[PDB]
């Protein structure tokens, strides 16, 4: 299945930080890159005292489940230094969501796909439409066609 991962980080070097983070996604076992976005430098979403972001995604394919997945993703989470503090959506060594899991619907405890917010986030969304062009949503939409519509800003690159 290819597991699409969105990308984020805005502390400690934030293109070291995806360069690394890119480096161990491909080292997760039963697993493969497949593509790879651009690299983006976006305003924080959220409190106003953090960093602008270094976001891209990339195409996993993997035969984990996505539960397993996830235990991956927040170990390399872990391997950056994340730290978790009480403030909703402060800043991040590296942030790893997953975004969409093939065309699973999820509803668990611990995962949500597709990801909760995507649809209201350029970017998240543009750097996925670069690496996917063609996607189509679990509920029918088109990918390229809310982009048009929601009409998000363009992103710079990093
Ligand atoms: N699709 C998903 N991808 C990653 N984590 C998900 C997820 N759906 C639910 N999670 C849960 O989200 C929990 C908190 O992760 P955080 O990284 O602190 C949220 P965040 O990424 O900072 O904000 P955001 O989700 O608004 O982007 C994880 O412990 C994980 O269980
Ligand atoms: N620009 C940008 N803002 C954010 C991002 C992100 O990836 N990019 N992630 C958040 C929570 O994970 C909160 N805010
Ligand atoms: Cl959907
Ligand atoms: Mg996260
Ligand atoms: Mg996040």
């Amino acid at each position: 299945t290819v597991a699409y991962i969105a990308i984020g980080s805005n502390l400690a070097s934030p293109l070291e930080q995806v360069n690394a983070a890119l480096k161990a996604l491909g080292d997760i076992p039963e697993s493969h890159i497949l593509t790879v976005s651009s690299f983006y430098r976006t305003p924080p979403l959220g409190p106003q005292d953090q960093p602008d972001y270094l976001n891209a995604a990339v195409a996993l394919e993997t035969s984990l489940a996505p539960e397993e997945l996830l235990n991956h993703t927040q170990r390399i989470e872990l391997q950056q230094g994340r730290v978790r503090k009480a403030e909703r959506w402060g800043p991040a060594t590296l942030d790893l969501d997953i975004m969409l899991f093939g065309n699973e619907v999820i509803n668990t405890e611990r995962l949500t796909v597709p990801h909760y917010d995507m649809k209201n986030r350029g970017f998240m969304l543009w750097p996925l439409f670069e690496i996917a062009p063609e996607l189509v949503f679990p509920d029918g939409e088109m990918l390229r066609q809310i982009l048009h519509t929601r009409a998000f800003d363009k992103l710079n690159k990093w």
